[PDB]
């Protein structure tokens, strides 16, 4: 029986369409608001296609070959949306910056951030967990990783957070701009006034050959990480909590085990994973997968949500399962345009929703489940809201 796709009963639970499409329909053409696009459900599928040259993150494959000669490659200088050799190099040159140890010297402020909003939560609700904890964290994160002075933070937050969909496209593509001069500003800043941070770091990146980011190029990757790292690991914090308050299991076993937490930040992000769709790809040339011919020049979403459930990668990958190992999971994805902050992501993960059951046992939703409220995004896992009942902190 047809399951709704991308409308009606989707949005709440998305899970059945994503089992019923890897069964019987899993290279799908579906209709979308600004365009149709072609569904890949099968974990081996969307591994697949995450290394097929054939896909390409370049929009103008859209277009026929003689109408390219005036269009440029991206609309942003965003790595993101480029393909090898632009994107290699773009690559190579941030992970100069992004390393390990940065990553970890955030450990400390990403437990006060947490300890500083759980402080001022209150015991009897209700509070909506969203808006008043798992929207907070990760711009607050990346505020810290990126150097913004103190002073900007709430400014800061108001303007990303305007990001993560209230009103539409029109505040949004002026708040864009506003970040964006802000950024450019900064890294202004940062070069005169160097600091320990990933701003001043990008600044100076400087390869073999003395190849660097322009100040375009600075720019647009830190809007990117800002933009990447957002509303991703928001979500991955909700999925998380809403995950360990619907199987009380699974959350006693992270109770009596707290360093269970990183082996179920894994598992949440497999279950219900927050990027639920890769952002498009285009059809470069024809493919084929699973006997299914997508045309040139089309666009291919990478269901990583659906590939996370798929049977054939995953045994019992309908249940949830903290202490099982995560390996394989396509939630970050795969290949060349791997996520650059998967250590920070997980790093939050842990932090947001280890402290948060620590701090509040009793933690309890405070609505049914059928009466979640979730985005109507469509490459987006996300609660818009999550009533709970918060509980006594502990002892
Ligand atoms: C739970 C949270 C996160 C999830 C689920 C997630 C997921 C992903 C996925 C699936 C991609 C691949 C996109 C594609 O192949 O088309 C990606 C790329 C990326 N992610 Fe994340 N991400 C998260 C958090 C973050 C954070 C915190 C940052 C930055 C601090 C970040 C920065 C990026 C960047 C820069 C890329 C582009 C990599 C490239 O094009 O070479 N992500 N992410």
């Amino acid at each position: 029986e047809q399951h709704d796709l991308f409308s009606g009963t989707f949005w709440q639970n998305p899970h059945p369409a994503y089992a019923a499409l890897r069964a019987e329909d899993p290279v799908r053409k579906l209709a979308l608001p600004d365009g149709p696009v072609w569904l890949l459900t099968r974990y081996a599928d969307v591994r697949e296609a995450f290394v097929d040259p054939r896909l390409s993150k370049d929009w103008r494959h859209t277009l026929p070959e003689d109408q390219r000669a005036d269009m440029p490659a991206t609309p942003t200088p965003m790595m993101i949306l480029m393909d090898p050799p632009d994107h290699t190099r773009l690559r190579k040159l941030v992970g100069r910056s992004v390393t390990v140890r940065r990553m970890n010297e955030l450990e400390p402020r990403i437990t006060e951030i947490a300890d500083g909003l759980l402080a001022g939560l209150p015991t009897d609700g209700p509070v909506d967990l969203m808006r008043e904890y798992a929207f907070q964290i990760p711009v607050q994160v990346i505020c810290e990783l990126l150097g913004v002075p103190a002073e900007d933070r709430d400014d800061f937050s108001a303007w990303s957070s305007v990001l993560v969909d209230d009103s539409p496209a029109d505040d949004k593509n002026a708040a864009m701009g506003k970040l964006h001069g802000y950024l450019s500003d900064l890294l202004e800043r940062k070069r005169t006034e160097p600091d320990d941070a990933l701003l001043s770091s990008l600044l100076a990146v400087s390869d073999e050959d003395g190849d660097r980011l322009s100040q375009e190029e600075l720019v647009a990757m830190a809007m990117l990480l800002l933009i990447a790292g957002h509303e991703t690991t928001v979500n991955l914090i909700g999925n998380g909590v809403l995950a360990l308050l619907t199987h009380p299991d699974q959350r006693k076993l992270l109770a009596e085990d707290p360093s269970l937490i990183s082996s179920a930040v894994e598992e949440f992000l497999r279950f219900d994973s927050p990027v639920s769709q890769a952002p498009i790809r285009f059809t470069a040339e024809d493919v084929t997968y699973s006997g299914v011919t997508i045309p040139a020049g089309e666009m291919v979403m990478l269901g990583l949500a659906a590939a996370n459930r798929d049977a054939d990668w995953m045994p019992e990958p309908d249940r949830l399962d903290i202490t099982r190992d995560a390996s394989g999971g396509v939630f970050f994805g795969h290949g060349i345009h791997f996520c650059l902050g998967a250590q920070l992501a997980r790093l939050e993960g842990r932090v947001a929703i280890g402290r948060l059951f620590a701090d509040r046992p009793e933690l309890a939703l405070a609505v049914g489940l059928d009466e979640l409220v979730y985005r109507e995004s469509t490459l987006v896992r996300g609660l818009s809201r999550m009533p709970v009942t918060m509980g006594p902190r502990s002892a």
